[PDB]
């Protein structure tokens, strides 16, 4: 159903794009979303749809309302309006100057250092779960690798039970791409219900793990309180299961896809820096958005106090003026213009352990498994949402072309 056109939203304005649904999911969701793109939408749009909300369609629109917080506030950063207003996590429901000490403190559990110093069991991993692939001559990479790769790291790094894996990854599932059986605060309220117990105990008893670190931090002086600690960690659970692993099966399908492209690598491992980027780019995938403080004029177009706003990162990269093709892969543009990480105040803390995470499976994968392609009669299928991911991918080679190390 779509939402009743408010008095103030110009009729030429409306384009009733579901970034839940779009329409031409089916040529891929990079694809989908880049409809937005064409010659006859506007700057910025009106839809109707999930509630009714404004979409901004270019980089320059993207990156100008990101860095503008005091127009466009991270308050309620989520659609449809019930997941933003529900939506409490820190730093990212937070503002400038507020968000900074909050900022500060998860830097220390997933910044740079973090990730140089965990380097050795990320690329130990990495291997591991190819050499186990290898022999077979296929494996749902979805579940056989880009789940466990990222997430097992993620549960090492915060000191959980690799058992609460499947549990954890549904809850966090319903928070970015919805399938109509839990509300976000339904997702949010489980998801802190299972952390409460554990900072409470790593408060009496800390450890090293993310978690400790983060529940005895200090913001501002003072120490964190629970309740800040449980919302900082609900968000690093999302970023560490709901991130990379969907990001891992985009540039996997590309590469079963792209022979040209793999052999590039193979033979020029130092270009795979630039391909991490380049495809970091091309098959961008996260969306959310900020809310008006206050009646204002953007653009020409007028916004009203409270109206939501979708800033899709993901099409900074994909627009034309930023990039030229910005739908074909190029690792040696020479410049990769994006957003993927975000922009303004809020920029991705964990882009450090993405790119590590992403650069480490090219050149480990690509070494072991140098060949391989799409299993036949595999329909790839893409699905949307505030991070966007692939359903399922079916890839087959011949073990004899591959090799251990
Ligand atoms: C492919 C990988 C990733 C992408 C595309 C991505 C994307 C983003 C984006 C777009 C933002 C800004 C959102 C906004 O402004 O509202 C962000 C923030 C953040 N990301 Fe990532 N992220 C990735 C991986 C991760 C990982 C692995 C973690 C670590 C668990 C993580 C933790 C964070 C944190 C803590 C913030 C909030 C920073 C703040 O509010 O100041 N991200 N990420
Ligand atoms: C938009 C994000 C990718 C970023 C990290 C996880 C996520 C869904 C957030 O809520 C902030
Ligand atoms: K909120």
């Amino acid at each position: 159903n779509l939402a009743p056109l408010p008095p103030h939203v110009p009729e030429h304005l409306v384009f009733d794009f579901d970034m839940y649904n779009p329409s031409n999911l089916s040529a891929g969701v990079q694809e989908a979303w880049a409809v937005l793109q064409e010659s006859n939408v506007p700057d910025l749009v009106w839809t109707r749809c999930n509630g009714g909300h404004w979409i901004a369609t270019r980089g320059q629109l993207i990156r100008e309302a990101y860095e503008d917080y005091r127009h466009f506030s991270s308050e309620c950063p989520f659609i449809p309006r019930e997941a933003g207003e529900a939506y409490d996590f820190i730093p990212t429901s937070m503002d400038p100057p507020e968000q900074r000490q909050f900022r500060a403190l998860a830097n220390q559990v997933v910044g740079m250092p973090v990730v140089d110093k965990l380097e050795n069991r990320i690329q130990e991993l990495a291997c591991s779960l190819i050499e186990s692939l290898r022999p077979q001559g296929q494996c749902n990479f979805t579940e056989d690798y880009a789940e466990p790769f990222p997430i097992r790291i993620f549960m090492l790094l915060a000191g959980l039970p690799e058992e609460d894996i499947p549990h954890l990854k549904y809850l966090t599932d319903q928070m970015t791409r919805p399938d109509g059986s839990m509300t976000f605060a339904e997702a949010k309220e489980a998801l802190y219900d299972y952390l409460i117990p554990i900072i409470e105990q790593r408060r009496q008893k800390p450890g090293t793990d993310a978690i400790s670190i983060v529940a005895n931090g200090q913001v501002n002086g003072r120490p964190i309180t629970s309740d800040e600690a449980k919302r900082m960690c609900g968000l690093l659970l999302v970023g560490g299961l709901n991130t990379v692993v969907n990001f891992l099966s985009f540039s996997m399908e590309f590469l079963a896809k792209s022979p040209e492209h793999r052999q590039e690598l193979i033979e020029r491992p130092e270009r795979i820096p630039a391909a991490c980027e380049e495809l970091l780019r091309r098959f961008s995938l996260v969306a959310d958005g900020r809310i008006l403080t206050s009646d204002y004029e953007f653009h020409g177009v007028q916004l009203k106090k409270g109206d939501q706003i979708l800033l899709p990162q993901m099409l900074s990269g994909l627009d034309e003026r930023e990039n030229a093709c910005p739908m074909h892969v190029d690792f040696s543009r020479q410049k990769v213009s994006h957003t993927t990480f975000g922009h303004g105040s809020h920029l991705c803390l964990g882009q450090h352990l993405a790119r590590r995470e992403i650069i480490v499976t090219l050149k480990e994968w690509l070494t072991r498994i140098p060949d391989f392609s799409i299993a036949p009669g595999a329909q790839i299928q893409h699905k949307s949402g505030i991070v966007s991911g692939v359903q399922a991918l079916p890839l087959v080679w011949d073990p004899a072309t591959t090799k251990a190390v």
